[PDB]
């Protein structure tokens, strides 16, 4: 039987990682890409994403409890991880407090508010095996007072979380609760916010706000100084990141989980991910191609079909066509994935990763 | 190694036959009911759907030729039916005269003279496997008059098509060729369509001229004298049906196949087919429904996936909702034909049709 929650670091080469957390409902392969569940029918990834935002507001996250939880109703019996919804409340929604995020919806005006209390039950009332802190994602580019500010209400919050995630018995004794470190781009706010969190404790730790307009030689330069301050021996998990070059370049800099919308947002626009980069098959330079979307990829749609067929799909107004896209881009954003954990594991990737951005650039 | 074309009765009730028509691609089981083949990933129905005006409009069929032809483009290699191409020339883009019609394209401005001769090429450079002969559908409601012009402007299109047919070698010796009947409502008008097309001679003949606007009811009617003056011992096609129901009635009026755009079309806005009748899924009566689609179905969605789960993606833009609810109702209409192939062969298809209606429209 597998415990709650541990991790295992099999292998290093340089700041990089690879192992794996294991928990009740299934093993977990890092460095990990974690996908949305609703883009496409996934496959036993090792965990999917519930859109905690999306789903406070349709149907609710009581009546969610009431179908039985995200697993049943998505029809996944592995791990799924949940944010803390206040990143998209900021997003696409608003009035702060010390308390926490007043909001109306959209979708029909009701009012919601949202604090570490409230944020841990929704995501306690959805299921999901990872729970993150309810923080602030400070906007970029921010001042070094407003900053500070910000990661110090981060903190609080975090304490919060942790104790309302521990006064429910089976929450504290069936999930995981990660902590997020914020900070903007400062070194010394980004240490305070590390020893913060360390002190209160935590399953696993986030880099959050980053990913917000920063660009990327930035967020790397961030991500130097900022992974090493976060516990060894627990993952690190970087939000909201993020393009292939952009996930090769934090696991060389220790990240070990990461979410982004790139491969689901672009399969539905018409972008396709290959290892020469990446590819809007609606230009007609794809209307007579037969090669494959990759020509490496092992996905069932590269398989079986040309870039000239979803080319047609896609310009024919198919559903069928970003469908084939997304399935496609998940797949080779796993296939990533599977390279990143057994160049590490076999200590050859630095030589992998030097590789893969001389062809992706190229 | 199966013949060019053979069509075989293996069991009757009434009018309504089941069989299998042999081609050199494969088997038909008739009554068969044909889908698109670009709405959803089609495994191994028996027959598939080419959209032939769509395709000449893009990329246009001499590309589809260098592409190696519908069946390498679309992977599928067994059988292929596309229409002659004027049914939608008069729907969607027009001058007509004996020679053929011509139009201009909506997508570029580009000129496109349709005729028996040129739809008979298209067709050929698609790779089709059935080629329905180049025809007016008589709108509705017509005048005596102008049923008998235009049926007999068929009637000689119909001879230049099968004239064409002969003359490409590789069509002639692969491919099958079906003749359409017209007429309008006429019951005299019908007869003497299918005296010239039995003349001619055809592979199959199809019903043309309906699902135009009439009804259930006059549809029917025309059915009941119609299709018994078409050749007993050939397939009998009924061109744009239909509804769940259409297709029992016409089965109990001696049709053999089918083809409709309602369950692609219906999946791709929100509406299921279930033996207890359609659903919109999209209805608030569905968020906390935990069955599937339909109780009975065996369909990869309905072993998954419940009514809630799927009316939350359609409602949240999903396109995965739309696709799990087209994949559904093409495998809907699968059953239904199993079903009643099954039910003639057993000689049980009245208490069959009799049942399904009860149940049906309860
Ligand atoms: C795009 N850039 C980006 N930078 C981010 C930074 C933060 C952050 O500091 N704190 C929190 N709590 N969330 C962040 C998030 C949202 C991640 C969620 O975004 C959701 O997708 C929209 C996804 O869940 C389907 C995921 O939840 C697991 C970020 N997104
Ligand atoms: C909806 N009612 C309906 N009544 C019809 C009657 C006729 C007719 O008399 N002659 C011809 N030639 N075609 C007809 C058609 C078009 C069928 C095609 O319609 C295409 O879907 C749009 C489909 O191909 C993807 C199919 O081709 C196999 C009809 N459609
Ligand atoms: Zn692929
Ligand atoms: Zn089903």
């Amino acid at each position: 039987d597998r415990p709650r929650f541990s991790f295992s670091i099999a292998a290093r080469e340089g700041k990089a990682r690879t192992g794996t957390i294991e928990m009740k409902r299934g093993v977990i392969r890092t460095p990990a890409f974690m996908p949305v569940g609703t883009a496409a029918t996934v496959k036993a990834a090792d965990i999917i994403l519930g859109n905690t935002y999306h789903l406070m507001l349709r149907p609710g996250a009581e009546r969610i409890a009431k179908l039985g939880g995200l697993h049943s109703f998505m029809g996944w019996d592995r791990p799924i991880l949940t944010d803390s919804g206040g990143y998209q409340v900021m997003s696409l929604s608003t009035k702060q407090s010390e308390e926490g995020v007043t909001f109306k919806s959209h979708l029909d005006g009701s009012r919601h508010m949202l604090s570490p209390e409230r944020s841990i039950e929704i995501q306690h009332l959805l299921g999901s095996d990872i729970v993150m802190a309810f923080d602030e994602c400070t906007p970029y580019p921010a001042t070094p007072s407003r900053a500070a500010s910000s990661m110090e209400r981060s903190m609080r919050w975090a304490k919060r979380s942790r104790d309302a995630f521990d006064s429910r018995k089976e929450q504290a004794e069936n999930a995981a609760l990660f902590g997020i470190q914020q900070g903007s781009v400062f070194e010394n706010l980004r240490q305070q916010s590390a020893d913060a969190l360390a002190e209160i404790g935590f399953d696993g730790y986030a880099v959050g706000g980053l990913a917000v307009g920063e660009g990327q030689d930035e967020m790397f330069r961030v991500l130097d100084f900022s992974v090493p301050m976060l516990p060894d021996d627990k993952p690190h998990y970087l939000m909201g990141v993020g393009k292939p070059d952009d996930i090769v370049g934090a696991v060389e800099r220790g990240i070990d989980m990461f979410d982004c919308v790139l491969p689901t947002r672009s399969g539905r626009n018409g972008q396709a991910f290959t290892w020469d980069g990446p590819i809007n098959i609606r230009n007609a330079r794809f209307s007579e191609d037969l090669k494959p979307l990759d020509s490496e990829c092992h996905c069932a749609v590269c398989q079986k079909w040309s870039r000239a067929y979803i080319h047609h799909l896609i310009r024919a107004g198919e559903i069928l066509g970003a469908m084939l896209m997304t399935e496609h881009n998940i797949a080779f954003y796993q296939q990533l994935m599977q390279k990143i954990r057994d160049s590490i594991s076999e200590g050859r990737f630095s030589q992998f990763a030097q590789d893969f951005r001389a062809r992706y650039f190229a």
